[PDB]
């Protein structure tokens, strides 16, 4: 339950993403990365993929 590891999306960080998945460095499968701008620092990046507008 901390901001450390974040690497989960339904695709790659190139130009064809699909969905958000957040994975911590202790309890994998927490919240979400891509469509999840509830951080703006660790997610927004993996969300660079997702405009966070669905």
């Amino acid at each position: 339950a901390v901001a450390e590891s974040v690497i989960g999306k339904r695709v790659g960080d190139d130009g064809k993403t699909i969905e958000y998945l957040v994975k911590w460095t202790d309890m994998s499968d927490a919240t979400w990365e891509p469509q999840d701008n509830v951080d703006s620092t660790l997610v927004l990046l993996y969300q660079q993929q997702q405009p966070m507008n669905e």
